[PDB]
């Protein structure tokens, strides 16, 4: 026989840990993310009222989360951890980086590059792309809060139905 | 109870079993089928969309040929409920599950004394009523009549949804059991 005791003992480590590892995790990469965007965001909101001052904001933030990472956040991780999250996140989201040694999930700056790179028919086709390369962030922000907030009812609708299985 | 009371591997697996098969009967074989109904519905009404694009010309249509294919699909929906799939339930179950689907997809109806939820088809209603109340005129029947296409898309992918994840929970039990022996 087992224990009964040892067993609720069991449930409590795994929710504890299925917290720490996974839902933790998602809970960083959208609030940096949703971070970054809410305030590039603001580069959109001031460049409407305004190709230097806009160039600089670009590459302003571009420093800013340039070193807020989705994964980790004051801690540090492995390369081959790096990447099975760089894909459970989408990929398109993120872009793996080493640091000081180590290896962390650093935001894909891919959109910002390449606005930067390009800084009627030659604003009817910049305004296009540039806003073309907006949308690909706001998209990506919500996929990655759909697939969040998946991992949040999936944890709770499991957590009730370990905890019910006894008794 | 004074305190701890002990099972067994074997009692332990039965216990996981226990909850596996409850979790299917009890859930995802209620999403596979609302599933399958609404994603049924749509297809029927996806049927017409297609056909719809053929009693459009110069623009006048064939109102009659549409409603009176609306109303087929109404029709053929009627007795067709997201849940239960067979019999009926208490009017407190059958609004339970109302809500688990998204509210806005079925609505619970009184059956031979009983209570299910039945696919909610106020959109096509909706059609039917803007299609027998008649490049200005035709911009906004077609822009209020894909509205409530677009109002059942949506039903629908978010109610997939919650069925991939009822998936998720069913498939993370059963690498408990499994990750149980061994």
């Amino acid at each position: 026989m087992i224990s009964h005791r040892e067993l609720w003992a069991k449930i409590a480590n795994s929710i504890n840990d299925i917290n720490e590892q996974y839902l933790k995790v998602y809970e960083h990469a959208v609030s940096s993310y949703t971070q970054m965007y809410q305030d590039f965001s603001a580069v959109l909101s001031s460049l409407a009222g305004w190709v230097n001052s806009l160039k600089k904001a670009l590459e302003e933030l571009k420093e800013k989360y340039k070193d807020k990472p989705l994964y980790p956040a004051n801690n540090t991780v492995s390369q081959e951890q790096a990447n099975k999250w760089l894909t459970e996140l989408g990929g398109t989201i993120g872009k793996v980086s080493q640091k000081n040694g180590g290896y962390v999930v650093s935001i894909n700056m891919t959109p910002i590059d390449n606005m930067l790179k390009s800084l009627n028919a030659k604003y009817q086709a910049w305004n296009a792309g540039f806003s073309a390369e907006d949308e690909t962030m706001k998209n990506n922000l919500q996929t990655l809060v759909q697939k969040y907030s998946n991992a949040n009812s999936i944890f709770d609708n499991l957590v009730k139905v370990l905890s019910s299985t006894i008794s």
